[PDB]
């Protein structure tokens, strides 16, 4: 049958993972690849080349989401879509996102080798960026595909990066967004434009590895939020300003970072997380008291209400700390605060069937990380396929999934796509 | 008499202050001017030109200390020296250091206008740098003049900036250190090579302003120290690594910063200060748990032993925090730990006499900030003249000393130099 005929070039897929990892602003084994930079452009070209070699119709939208389509026997039907991202936060791994892009292309080649004849078209999506590194916005591409007018407006009017480069300027430097009449609404997909959307991704947790299982069938995605906070004080000479007269913005930040941890632990649930990944002091000189501090705070929970309580407590603590330290809470911005999503029940059903037909062990599980799937779920039925990764490591160079782990995920992806195409 | 004849071009001196501030990597009204950068080179040329116009014989040493001499009637005698620095930490003011260089040149012009004829030569020193911004080393020029073989060795062998540019490489780009065969010992001055050394400087405190006084006669300089600390953890995915499994290096840093403040307050003396002016996270991404954190801590006291006690407690707290957070204390380095200096009693007497002859109110007082005078005191009898500054602001763009305050300090400098020249 189709399932027994599926054959993946495992070392070849690994070789492509390794080649793509060379497009990096960090030295191997780390990867840094930020939206619209030269490294991102190089990686885009590499992926577009592979799409063309696999015989896909390749196109790009106004923000650089990249699409590769295999036309089905009934091309007017809503297509079955799959994809992920290739951007990489500073000093991260080679597998996050990339497995779902390179592995999707491989899934197409696997199906072509087996002589599969799609009814619904299959389309691979390289999302323009999923990481919030550059503009503080996560899933920038899929948020726009899912129709966020709020985001489109901000991208056109206010959004800049940490070097004060505007989104429009960055996009144009990489060959995109060159239309002054476009408010980016051109990117929006109609609900139902896809029959379904699947994303293959490394687990970013240790569960499949620990339990000796091949495949995770993802049933839900946890609810993510991010906050941007700034404190302002008088600053001045570290040696000359006596302690009673200070309002140290650095210490306000230190206190807020510890309060974040505290409020997370207050939830009484293991599923709650919160992190201060960014804490910067200005002017940032050893002999100058910080007059401004800037924190970027990530917090999530599978339970939206519990997550929201943490955010509310964090805001209360920021105000309490500001008053006690006699600094100004000059910014408290909820950059995003998104609900969790549920995978479509019939997509889950086909994925579990596919894994079973391939003699692969599997379990139902939730994603703790967020993914483009979170926002694609607003447009169409969604599912995710997890593969194991070593010790669950991710967002760091120790991140690892074996050639066989990837090949298994690719086979499940190929077979689920085929089932959905013929449905 | 000489005292009544002294007259300063106050708006002229202000114009020079403003012009020098233009040599900055930060936009007005802030100044940034770091050792050996292009802006530093431009500012050096500007000052050397003023020295030339004032009739001074100009020379430079191996590291770019700049000397301008007015030859006395007995030129073989040890000269009376005066000067300060012109480098500026990021986003600081335009009066710190600058007043003591531009004002020293103006003191020469003032004495010349009055027909004063020095017996001992007068020599103005532009110290190559006082701020520790580039290499973590404060008073680099005066530490070498005072004969630190340890510093000379490090500068030749290990010292680099945060961009891994070596001291030698940086120095050569600015036109200095062009001798392979110099161990920098050429910079060293013999004890007694100067009869006395004076530094005019803004108070960097609010005391003279609050008390309604013209001049501070500095009696001592507080004992400064600085430390570098690093913590290391495992890092990973901020959304997926559950709280019990973390060893967050950023939270370890937050805890140490608060410990610094606590230990300072434990001294029970208002003369004790401590600051965390630098706190950096790696990788520094919102969705990446910090795996490395880096703190640079400044701590001082007029009492050396009381400060050292703070330093010991900070080291103890760093170890306790590391163990509790389950991170490695990967670095704890005392970058400098220097004793206080006492101003020379005869210099103090002459300075107070000068202020009195000029009908300027004054008090004897301690300097809380450190200065090149701290190290020149090892070579020569030392004293400092403080002028008031607005609300004591320093190391920030709000720093301000009035044209009149500066002129008063220049007159006291002129008259004190004249007294010491004619001993
Ligand atoms: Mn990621
Ligand atoms: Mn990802
Ligand atoms: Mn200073
Ligand atoms: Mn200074």
């Amino acid at each position: 049958n189709l399932a027994s005929s599926l054959s993946v070039d495992a070392p070849g897929l690994q070789n492509q993972i390794d080649e793509l990892s060379s497009f990096s602003d960090a030295p191997s084994p780390s990867v840094t690849r930020v939206l619209y930079t030269d490294k991102d452009v190089s990686a885009r070209r590499y992926v577009k080349n592979l799409m063309a070699l696999a015989g896909l119709t390749v196109r790009e939208d106004a923000v650089g989401n990249i699409f590769g389509k295999w036309d089905g026997l009934e091309p007017n039907l809503p297509a079955v879509a799959t994809g992920s991202h290739i951007d990489a936060i500073p000093y991260s791994g080679k597998y996050d996102g990339v497995v779902g892009v390179l592995g999707a292309i491989e899934a197409i080649n696997v199906l072509k080798r087996s002589g599969f004849k799609p009814k619904r078209s299959l389309e691979i999506i390289l999302f323009t960026s999923a990481e919030p590194t550059r503009f503080g916005i996560s899933c920038l591409g899929s948020r726009l595909l899912a129709g966020s007018k709020e985001l489109a407006e901000a991208l056109k009017t206010t959004v800049v990066d940490g070097q004060n480069v505007s989104f429009i300027e960055a996009a144009r430097s990489a060959g995109y967004a060159e239309d002054k009449d476009d408010d980016l609404s051109s990117v929006f997909l109609k609900k139902g434009s896809y029959f379904a959307f699947l994303e293959l991704h490394i687990e970013q947790g240790p569960i499949l590895e620990d339990e000796g299982l091949d495949i995770g069938v993802v049933t839900a995605i946890a609810a993510p939020a991010s906050l941007k906070v700034e404190f302002e004080g008088n600053g001045g000479h570290a040696g000359a300003v006596l302690m009673p007269y200070r309002n140290d913005a650095g210490l306000a930040a230190a206190e807020l970072a510890l309060a974040v941890e505290k409020h997370v632990l207050e939830s009484e649930s293991i599923d709650t997380v919160g992190t201060v990944g960014i804490l910067e002091l200005h002017p940032g000189a050893i002999n100058s008291i910080p007059s401004k501090s800037h924190l970027e705070i990530d917090t999530r929970d599978i339970d939206e209400a519990r997550r929201n309580t943490v955010i509310k407590k964090i805001q209360e603590s920021a105000n309490t700390i500001a008053k006690k330290r006699k600094v100004k809470l000059s910014e408290f911005k909820i950059v995003n605060q998104d609900p969790p999503a549920l995978s479509d029940k019939l997509v889950i059903k086909k994925m579990a069937e596919a894994a079973t037909e391939l003699n692969l062990s599997h379990k139902m599980m939730i994603s703790r990380a967020y993914h483009d799937s979170l926002f694609m779920a607003r447009i169409s039925p969604m599912g995710m396929i997890f593969i194991p990764c070593y010790k669950g490591y991710s967002h760091k160079p120790e991140e690892y999934s074996s050639p066989e782990d990837m090949a298994n995920g690719v086979k499940v992806l190929s077979l689920t796509l085929a089932k959905l195409s013929l449905d």
